[PDB]
């Protein structure tokens, strides 16, 4: 897709950047045991480039991983749409998208508890198109000018920079708690969203509404919704903090190696649409990014398929060079008067000039549409092209009047939706219709499952207990009790204050589908799910053990890892370098049970304390072969524990366990 | 210290950079459910000014932390050297240090396995003088044209940058094991000081021979060492670990609390001085980046006194 | 040539830089009278543009122009050089060059006084290989270190940025008076060649020895020379000034001109070639960058042909964004220890990331070569490669040992001549071998024209009198009367000082073959002059005259500008336009002769103006149709004067106007001392 960009040297003799062939490994010196000298060109120009490597990374989502793919129409959509990417059934257009967490520097944990990038570009016939959204549908804040606030209460205390990505300190708090519009996005937060198993298990969501424009000038309300076809899972946090450690790179491996194995990530992009005079229809207002359309209210429509299929060849040029932004619109779609999002529009242009350090980034290969380009920009930094008309001005003559003006007529240009309209005075206020801060969240904790209750009451219970200072707390609790009075009850339990009275304005018992992760039903696949199989070199029966139990597995397209004390043939890792977090399931082998009853080859305890582990995190576990499970205090009639001395009963068992994916059974519940 | 460009925000009114009286928690629009202005400089001013808050992360030791101090000299060091800094007993000269890992970028964890660096600034009455070092007194390669071959192995793969902070893949140990100068690095890394328990519990070194010269011309050959007044102590991997996931900042947060709690730490600050005749005298080269001098073959001579007593103001700006 | 890289908008529908259709001629408002909207991207996206389309000027050279060419090697130099574009008889490399002034900014004028550029790109088959040389062979100062000085001192001073493009003032002539080694270039400067009459009519010197190196190892000492093939000349000043303020643009007019007209520019590629032996055989140091080898020494040998013959598409793209180095060198070719030299290696590379803005400016379609690129430089800002090598360090295996590392015996590597050697202390100290400041600056000035060194010594005066500083006027007298007590003495009478009493330590009679401007004879070529005919629409004679004259001049490849009046068929420009710095030589038609003796239609007294200033600057000038006396009366020029013509008949007219035009000036026309 980029090809014409590629540069190859799999041969060839070194040059500089300028095609002289040189040497790079010995500076020049006067003497042998000599100073350096000036004048040696080879040494300054290798040294600079390295010196000049980096950028700076994104003011938010700076951690992230990419991949390229296609987007496929599964309709004519111009019923609805004038988008030329949606203009006929299996329409192909190009994709490039970037996942991310939200908080965190580049190089800090995958697995952080965050919100979650997923930014989408298309490269239509008609110019990129990109949709920059998150895995949570709706936002903190309800005006753009507050952004960085938002951002500066999120990210480390600036004196010492601490703590890394992370909303668990006393300014993220104070913040939420004195801004309560935060209170929807902090909730989904603070559920499984907020720690997803994988990109590839997670939605996305454009969050803001947005107008769908026919060709005939007349408007639609949408939201996008890119829904997982995966299926949706989470982590638990006391797994998650460990594989910040064990492994930082776990999305962006897991993404990776997905597509590496012919199973690329699938999404359904699906639109809800209403009408313009549905604006305020709902009980909240559609321009308040706070807010979601419950899907009682208005049901999906599936557009077409997205999938990722293709990794970069270069991080850097693809994945971090990558350059989103709202204003990337096609005829077809338009903004609407989401002060939110009006506030974007300004920012992603705006701060690319930073990223880029001059004006041309859109000339970077991954950034460069799949079309021709006609315009009168001209000059700056890092000039790509070479133009060749020298009458870039409109109105001209000396060109014959090009390049011609494109609008609702001409073209195929863009035009703003025609029946957008503004009334009244020119003010900085807020609409009371954005008022309400608490039934949504509501709602949303209503719509999770009882454990999924827990999960949540417990994050923000480890969080909160972190927070220093006594008047934040209680700020806090006030807050909570106005969503709901049980969660502010259970919360202010782990914190030593007493809850304040329940304060019943926007309690309600309402629920709404499709919010809930553990609630959605066993995984609609397996593949690429990771199976790591305990055994030892001491047993030969073991290792027959192991072998078999991978031919089984494999067919099903899992990801078997054999741990043994050493590497062989057969083992793919040693117990030193092996943990739970790095497995869906583990499965310990019967010829293997001493080593769960000390060696220098691995960390005391440590065969056993993978197989505990993931036990107590919810995964499937088994001995395939009651002498492991007693050690390991696992009980035989656990649900998602599995004991069978055949290996085809075991498999077959154990992958409904894979596909359950967490047994939540497994974990207290208050009161 | 720097106290001449500190900004007080304790009390007063929000303005603009320029000093008008401004607000910045509502967008201007064009009525109350309307479009936002492109007149709003409210607006545009500050998200202008966030768009724009980050700077290049330093190509290495891109992950760390600093504080400001003191060095004290315990004599007129005049017999050895002309620097200033030295050529009193009890002299005083400010100072400013980063601590830091090496391969990661700035939000990786502070436990990773990997050099450190101990850079350290004095503010000298004769000009500011840096000592840029790190926790191993030997580096991986003998010659700095190729730095960034070391470097580019060591960070991650550059199609999918997979691992973060880390030399366990195949392209940093496919280097080492071309690279055999890297020998002598490799096996400190793998050692407690690739995970030291904390910046205060390890040393600095300059790594490489320097000259100190005399007012009168003469030269003898040095090495620098900062010895820890904390004691030498590191973590075990497996902690390490999972204290990367635990808590990422763990370095920082005890060199912060160490200062805060008027236990900001110490070091000697040493050298080794030999003669210009014996740079071949040792069975080595003084000029090779990969070698120690025994102390056997010549003692530490004690300096002076750095302590580190201050946490920077704001983070980004110091 | 760059054509992979250009962009076509002869036909199309405006789009944003990403493909999407727009327009861009109204803003986005709440209302037909409203206030512009934020979420107007077409607005914003444009406007960011425009308002980021400036780059910092170059420090020096900032005004300048290029164009694209082609050199010709004539031989295989293997005997004397490894380098690959000199390898065979008949080889073709792909240049771009680009002219310049030295001190002023852009804008500034084509016709300031000045040191000028003459930078050369050679895209050769073995890499890009710079010369980055001006049309004066020696320079002021003999370590890069002081370069920022003579930079500061010469540019305009810093509180209030005057005076423009100019050394006529205090700071400049303290430093030259201070700093002796300037007085060589100085005295460049103060003659023809600070005012060249065109890119085309200059020379460029790489002013640095530098060395040819042979695939055996053996080395030379070389000075690059390239000799115009139009000739030499110049400017006067007086005329120089009012050009500038007329056409600043005139050089790079003259040029692109040149070009359009299929008579683009060639010079003959040269080199001195001399021994290692012979460093300090000539009486001076090879390694001074502010001596010559007289060619009584050394002679030229002649390498090749360049030719410049295709204009740029975009100035900024290309001739804006060309980013020189001297370490843009190639194998055969090396550096010598000349501390002038071996401080710009640094600057070049270091000063590109501040007009660029960062470190990938080689990746621009100007700067890039003509060969495949293989190295383990990746990232930077503006990164616009996709590197397929995912092991991008050596020594590495998992790439299998590539790319390869290139030296004398493997790959065609880039080396050091290996005879080259140091030794000694390390120092910061200067060799007595450079001492000699004044000897080779007597030897250029005795080198030219008695008129020749009139100017000079006028520029001279022209400038010191404006040094408001007494002192610093002593001073310069006493650097002068060091070069020449002749000089000193000439200088001194304009700005009422004495000269101190001669001091003869360094005087001499030498002088050189090549180096003066008005000795060097007459043009070899006419084509691309200009020759304004001054004529009237009051009579339908004089246009039939100038048509007449235009078929005849036309035909031998001058650019004829017909002048009268008003615009009409067969006239070129108005008088109200018109001016003699337009013009190579001026020839009135004699039925225009009422016009020398009123008109809302140009200022009082130009037609006249015209021919009395061509005529006083030193043009051939001339009066065709029989009738001369009214014309030649009034402008006070005699008739029997040399490059003064009158005649009837326009064939004789124009063969004798023709062997002015190569005569170029008339020097008798000015006063000597
Ligand atoms: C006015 C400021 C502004 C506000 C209100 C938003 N953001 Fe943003 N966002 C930025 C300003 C910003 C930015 C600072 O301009 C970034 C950082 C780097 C960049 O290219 O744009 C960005 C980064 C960016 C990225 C990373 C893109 C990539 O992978 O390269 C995603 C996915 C989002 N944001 C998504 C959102 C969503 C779904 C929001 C709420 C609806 C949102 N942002 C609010
Ligand atoms: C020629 C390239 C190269 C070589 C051979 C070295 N490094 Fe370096 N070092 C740099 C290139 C550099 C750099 C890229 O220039 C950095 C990155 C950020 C900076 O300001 O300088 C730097 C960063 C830097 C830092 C961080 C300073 C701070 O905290 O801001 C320390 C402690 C060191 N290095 C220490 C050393 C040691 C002890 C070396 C071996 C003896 C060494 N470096 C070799
Ligand atoms: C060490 C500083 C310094 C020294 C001693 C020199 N210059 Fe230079 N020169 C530069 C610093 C440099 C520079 C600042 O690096 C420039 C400005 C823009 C650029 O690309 O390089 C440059 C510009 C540059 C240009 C314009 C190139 C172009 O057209 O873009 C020419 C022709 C020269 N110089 C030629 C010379 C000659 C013949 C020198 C004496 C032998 C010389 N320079 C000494
Ligand atoms: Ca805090
Ligand atoms: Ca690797
Ligand atoms: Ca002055
Ligand atoms: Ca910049």
């Amino acid at each position: 897709p980029l090809a014409a960009y590629e540069v190859d040297d799999s041969t060839g003799y070194l040059t500089s950047d300028v095609g002289g062939p040189i040497q790079d490994q010995t500076s020049l010196k006067a003497g042998i045991r000599g100073p350096t000298l000036l004048e040696d060109f080879m040494f300054r120009q290798k040294i600079q480039h390295f010196d000049h490597e980096r950028v700076p990374e994104r003011a938010v989502h700076a951690r992230g991983a990419g991949a390229h793919g296609t987007f496929t129409s599964y309709a004519d959509w111009s019923n609805i749409t004038a988008a030329s990417f949606l203009n006929a059934t299996g329409k192909q257009t190009p994709v490039f998208v970037r996942f991310s967490t939200f908080a965190g520097s580049r190089g800090s944990a995958d697995t952080a508890r965050d919100v979650h990038g997923f930014a989408t570009r298309f490269y239509t016939d008609e110019g990129n198109f990109d949709i920059v959204g998150n895995n949570i549908p709706v936002f903190f804040i309800q005006d753009a000018i507050q952004f960085p606030d938002l951002i500066h209460s999120v990210k480390p205390r600036p004196d010492n920079e601490i703590p890394q990505a992370a909303t668990a300190h006393d300014s993220a708090w104070d913040f939420f708690s004195q801004q309560p519009s935060t209170m929807h996005t902090l909730f989904w937060a603070m559920s499984g969203h907020g720690i997803p198993r994988s990109y590839r298990h997670m939605d996305g969501f454009g969050v803001h509404t947005f107008r769908f424009v026919k060709d005939d000038g007349s408007s639609k309300l949408i939201k996008w919704h890119f829904k997982s076809r995966q299926g949706k899972a989470s982590l638990v946090w006391e797994e998650a903090q460990v594989l910040s450690g064990k492994n930082a790179d776990f999305h962006r491996q897991d993404l990776w190696d997905a597509i590496e194995s012919g199973n690329g990530p699938e999404w359904d992009v699906c639109v809800q649409i209403v009408d313009e005079s549905q604006a305020q229809a709902f009980g909240f207002d559609l321009l308040d990014p706070t807010k979601i359309i419950p899907e009682e209210y208005a049901p999906l429509t599936k557009l077409g398929l997205l999938k990722l299929d293709r990794n970069p060849t270069n991080y850097f040029a693809e994945t971090e060079q990558v350059m989103f932004q709202p204003g990337h619109i096609v005829r077809g779609i338009d903004f609407t008067e989401d002060p939110l999002l009006q506030g974007r529009l300004f920012s992603y242009l705006d701060t690319q000039l930073n990223r880029n350090g001059g004006p041309n980034f859109e000339q970077l290969p991954i950034n460069m549409p799949r079309v021709p380009i006609h315009n009168n920009n001209r000059d700056g930094a890092g000039q790509m092209f070479i133009h060749r008309n020298k009458y870039p001005y409109t109105p001209n003559t000396l060109n014959s009047g090009y390049p011609r003006q494109a609008n609702q007529n001409a073209g195929r240009g863009f035009f703003t939706a025609p029946g957008r309209t503004a009334s009244g005075a020119l003010v900085r206020e807020v609409s009371p219709t954005f008022n309400d801060h608490w039934s949504q969240p509501r709602l949303f904790f209503n719509s999770l499952t009882p454990v999924e209750q827990q999960f949540l009451v417990n994050a923000m219970r480890f969080e909160i207990s972190l927070v220093k200072s006594e008047e934040v707390k209680k700020n806090v609790l006030t807050q909570l009790n106005r969503v709901s009075h049980d969660v502010a009850v259970r919360v202010a339990a782990a914190i030593g204050l007493g809850a304040p009275d329940a304060d019943d304005t926007y309690y309600h018992n309402n629920k709404t589908a499709g919010v809930s992760i553990v609630g959605s039903g066993p995984l609609p696949t397996i593949k690429t799910l990771r199976v790591g199989i305990l055994a030892t070199t001491s047993e030969s029966s073991a290792l027959d053990q192991a072998a078999q139990l991978r031919t089984r597995l494999e067919k099903d397209g899992l990801v078997v890892t054999v741990v043994a004390e050493t590497l062989r043939e057969g083992v793919d890792q040693t117990y030193s370098t092996a943990d739970a977090t790095g497995f869906d399931g583990v499965v310990v082998v019967d010829g293997a049970a001493a080593l769960f009853a000390s060696s220098p080859l691995f960390p005391t305890g440590r065969p056993l304390q993978i197989f505990v582990d993931a036990y107590r995190w919810g995964k499937p576990v088994g001995v395939c072969g009651s002498e492991v499970l007693d050690a390991a205090d696992v009980p035989e009639d656990g649900d998602g524990v599995y004991s069978e001395e055949s290996v085809d009963m075991f498999v077959e068992e154990f992958e409904k366990g894979l596909a359950t994916f967490r047994f939540t059974d497994r974990f207290a519940l208050d009161s």
